[PDB]
């Protein structure tokens, strides 16, 4: 069967068949969260999940590998009977990570899905070994500002009481402090409190990089400071407004999300931080202009000398645009990979067209793929989308501090 | 029971209970369309629909009217047994129209829901009487540019073969012609063809107001030209860019949608055109800047002397903003009611807060309530919403030319 979807700009029609392979405006709906266990994954659930994955994998090549396909089926089964689980071949993992990314309905850069570097840290055992792996990560991805997509996969959930887990929301992330006002990133107020509760030394700034809070093999969490030589940053200049530097703003160059779970073949890797690179509006519009974060918009408004007291003047529409201009300009001047949202949007549309011919669909969350400024000016606004959870997948998780033992 | 929803800006939480009273990114999903019948509405369906409505109605006052409530229950029933349907008291209709509007999940102006003027034309019998009613409408609403919300309700669907139906998508709407290119509003190309097929005289302009194509008591459709004295328009001036007038643009002042069905109390009024007033971005961003309509954006780009050949320059973000500035400025100069999207957004948020205390919910379609430019700058972006179909309701319908008999 299938579902007809229309792009209202080009008038083009597309038929979705891929949604049949799905599973069972809210930001964190339960359907997108994968929570804790306290007992291993039942064998009858696990086995056909594994068999299906192994078939996806061996079903991806141009030349079938029916011998090793058949061999890997038996091998995987025998392993599950004898050990109660299994381990993925390195190529399987690589394939899983790119696939899960391919299946991230809230991501706009998925034209890049087969261009990812994978770090196998499935043999990590302690917090300090995590912290070293994360440091290798931050350094590989950052590449002196020529950002590279990478993921570090840590040991899979086994029984569920030995979970490896980054407590951070992103690898680099500015601290936010309540004050004697709020200084820094107000979004990380509660998490900053947590770092302080665990002995981290607050420096009370607007751009103080938070510490990695790591938990290995179910252990209690240990606090690590990131070597500032590793954290690359971009100071904000506007290419015509000389006064923009006086706002004294910067942002980190590495958008690396830390707290999501990779589901694959019946397995769960609750620690698999990954990174892409920035799309300007994340910093320009969300980080700098959300009232709940930094909230510069009224100030850039006042310094442009606009009528910031009458909404019908569209001064907000003029301010934010220049801020976006600041960010894109500052990233290019200092050689840090970035993409403006117009370009990203056209890129995604190309991807979708490629994904529909290749496999008859592309899961997509309109509410996320449309930029937070200039919606209908981008082509993604006009494209109808179906949103569905396939496998593998990157799920959200419950905040570990609400469930630590 | 209930559902928890978060506003991520204020951090405020709201509990939705109203969704329990619901019924059974795609623009026209079937769940939002109410199509044709060929036999009357079965009595067993109709009766509890009517009883429920009558209870909603008599349940709305501060002082109960239990006698007339009870009386109206019997009266309505007796009428349905004897006549196979019923007729609403004028106050019932008024109440129904405002309620259905209150229940329009894709509308942003609903703080105005109890401020509507109702024209009872349920006794219309012929096309010419429709056309006169529509003319009274256009004239009342337009009010010399001080726009007033109004609706004209025509006779309810009875058997389903005598349906009253406006074939227009809106009352005022510019024509679009294929050319020896495309001139005018490309969105109304197919409908313009239809008007021409029925004898209307094409004038081949960019802003030629289309004719009302009316169908009464199931009859074939008759074509009427709207008296230009009734169609009020705003010519576009930019208050700093002298060259904006040379684009030679204007738009009509009356946004009046013609083709939706009012469902109420088991009844269907397939002809009930209504109007509000404009929110700038409809004209500024959609009508003028959608590639599929008018598509001025590259031209205003070139005349601003911006680098319209490099997307990372954000020239699209600068152009569109000024166009929005043109529209808002031209409507105010010429005394035509209009509202900018920042203001509308704050207005809706106030409404939602009022709707949740008053009746524990507000149906809402995020994908529609968020303006097509400057999403996260408006508060509506950050508010989680639940979208559900209540009753009464304004449904979409199937294009009548695909089903005319
Ligand atoms: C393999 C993992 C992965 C990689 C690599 C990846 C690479 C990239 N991404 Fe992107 N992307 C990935 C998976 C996601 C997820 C799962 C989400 C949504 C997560 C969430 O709920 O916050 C996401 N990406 C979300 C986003 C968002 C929006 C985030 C937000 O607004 O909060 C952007 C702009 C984005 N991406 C762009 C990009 C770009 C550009 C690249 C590089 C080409
Ligand atoms: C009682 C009927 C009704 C009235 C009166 C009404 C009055 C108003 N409205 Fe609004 N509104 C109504 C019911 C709707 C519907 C049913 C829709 C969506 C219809 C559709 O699918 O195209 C809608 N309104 C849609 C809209 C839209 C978006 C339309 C689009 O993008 O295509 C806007 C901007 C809007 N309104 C604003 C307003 C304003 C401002 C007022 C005046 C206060
Ligand atoms: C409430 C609403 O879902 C929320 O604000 C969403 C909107 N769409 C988004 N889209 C992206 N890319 N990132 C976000 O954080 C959000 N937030
Ligand atoms: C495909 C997508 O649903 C479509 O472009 C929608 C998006 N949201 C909208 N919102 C409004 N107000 N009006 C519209 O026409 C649309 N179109």
């Amino acid at each position: 069967q299938y579902v007809r979807i229309k792009n209202w700009g080009s008038g083009e029609i597309l038929h979705d068949t891929l949604h049949h392979k799905a599973t069972s405006s809210i930001m964190n709906p339960k359907s997108l969260t994968r929570g804790p266990r306290d007992k291993p994954t039942p064998l009858e659930e696990l086995l056909p999940h594994a068999i299906e994955f192994i078939n996806q994998y061996y079903g991806s090549f141009k030349e079938a590998k029916i011998e090793e396909h058949l061999a890997r089926l038996e091998a995987v089964t025998k392993e599950i009977e004898t050990t109660g689980t299994y381990q993925l071949t390195l190529d399987e993992l690589i394939f899983a990570t790119k696939m899960a990314w391919r299946n991230a309905p809230r991501c706009i850069g998925r034209i890049q899905w087969s261009n990812l570097q994978v770090f196998d840290a499935r043999n990590c055992s302690t917090a300090q070994e995590m912290f070293q792996h994360i440091c290798r990560h931050i350094l590989y991805a950052t590449n002196n500002g020529n950002i590279r997509s990478a993921i570090t996969v840590f040991p899979q959930r086994s029984d569920g009481k030995h979970d490896f887990r980054l407590w951070n929301s992103q690898l680099i992330r500015y601290a936010g402090y309540q004050m004697p006002t709020i200084r820094g990133d107000a979004a990380t107020l509660e998490f900053t409190q947590l770092c302080i509760d665990l002995g981290w030394k607050p420096r009370y700034g607007r751009f103080d990089v938070l510490p990695l809070v790591l938990q290995a093999d179910g252990q209690d969490p240990e606090v690590f400071e990131i070597p500032p030589d590793l954290v690359l940053e971009v100071t904000m200049e506007h290419p015509k407004y000389e006064w923009f530097q006086e706002l004294g703003l910067k942002w980190y160059a590495l958008p690396a999300v830390a707290n999501m779970l990779l589901e694959v073949g019946g397995l769960e890797f609750p620690a698999c931080p990954f990174n892409g690179w920035y799309m300007g509006t994340e910093i320009g519009v969300r980080d700098f202009c959300d009232t709940q974060r930094y909230n510069i918009l009224e100030e850039v408004g006042r310094r442009m000398g606009l009528e910031t007291h009458t909404l019908a003047s569209l001064w907000k529409d003029r301010a934010v645009t220049e801020i976006n201009v600041a960010v894109l300009h500052s990233f290019q001047k200092q050689n840090v990979t970035i993409m403006d949202h117009h370009t990203a949007s056209e890129s995604f549309m190309k991807h979708m067209q490629n994904e529909y011919r290749a496999r008859g669909g592309c899961p997509a969350d309109w509410i996320w793929l449309v930029p937070p400024v200039s919606g209908s000016i981008t082509p993604v606004f006009h494209q109808e989308m179906l949103n569905y959870v396939l496998s593998p997948f990157y799920y959200y998780q419950i905040e570990p501090w609400k469930t630590h033992i």
